[PDB]
């Protein structure tokens, strides 16, 4: 047990929930893990994998991101701030990717999933890029039920950090596509209370949040510290009762501990 792990354990003890953390520091290609091999519900952090899979498809179809997708009234689900403006109209796969990532639009996510042939298409892409842990089993919003012990729509912090590094900093995607994914993540609207809140202001962050039942509060980020090589950081948090409140502050505190421990 390292000093950073001891701090994270103390944070977890006082939070009342279960915390999972994985850091990869690309300066030295080392990792720091807390419950790194335990499974957690991804919730909407899974949208990164779906968007990335569509970006991969776009490497062999120049026009794919411009392809229109029909949005029908029946397509709207529980949280659709972008798609609802386009009902009885269309959105392109680029628009759907941006809406899913930057606004966490669930209708947009479902269109990405459908473009990949269902949740198992997202899992297939994960396997193709070397992630044997990730699984997507359901569409939105049911992928966010986050029931303790349920393997559906889960990954581990270790696996997710490794994948997010490959996607954003490594060569899982082509150069154009990697840059597009990074642009999207950096433009996220939903992240300032989560990992971002625990880091010095000068550091730049691209991230995707998630949340679900059981007070599940997640964030996965690529971080460009001031004067340091990039980091990838996953923070997952889930609680024992179905109706628990979100705890984005716990993610911020985990990020703060990680930053202080570099
Ligand atoms: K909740």
């Amino acid at each position: 047990t390292s000093a950073v792990q001891q701090k994270l354990a103390a944070l977890e003890k006082s939070s009342g929930g279960r915390l999972g953390v994985a850091l990869i520091d690309t300066a030295d290609n080392t990792q720091v893990l807390y419950r790194g091999d335990e499974r957690f519900p991804m919730c909407s952090t899974s949208k990164v994998m779906a968007a990335a899979a569509v970006l991969k498809q776009s490497e062999t179809q120049k026009q794919l991101l411009n392809q229109p997708v029909e949005i029908k009234p029946a397509d709207l689900v529980n949280y659709n701030p972008i798609a609802e403006k386009h009902v009885n109209g269309t959105m392109t796969l680029a628009e759907l990717s941006a809406a899913a990532l930057q606004y966490s639009d669930n209708t947009a996510m479902n269109k990405l999933i459908a473009q990949l042939g269902g949740p198992g298409g997202v899992t297939a892409f994960a396997r193709a890029i070397g992630d044997e842990t990730f699984r997507l089993d359901r569409t939105a919003p049911t992928l966010n039920t986050a029931i303790p012990g349920d393997p559906r729509d889960t990954t581990t912090p270790r696996a997710m950090a490794q994948t997010l590094r490959q996607l954003t900093l490594g060569h899982a995607l082509g150069e154009t596509q990697r840059a597009q994914l990074v642009t999207w993540l950096k433009g996220n609207t939903t992240g300032a209370a989560s990992i971002r809140a625990g880091l010095p202001t000068s550091w730049t962050v691209g991230d995707k949040t998630g949340s679900g039942d059981y007070g599940t509060t997640n964030d996965i980020a690529v971080i460009w510290p001031q004067g340091r090589a990039p980091l990838v950081l996953v923070t997952y948090f889930t609680q024992p009762q179905q109706n628990a409140e979100s705890r984005r502050d716990v993610l911020a505190s985990a990020a703060r501990i990680i930053a202080e421990g570099l």
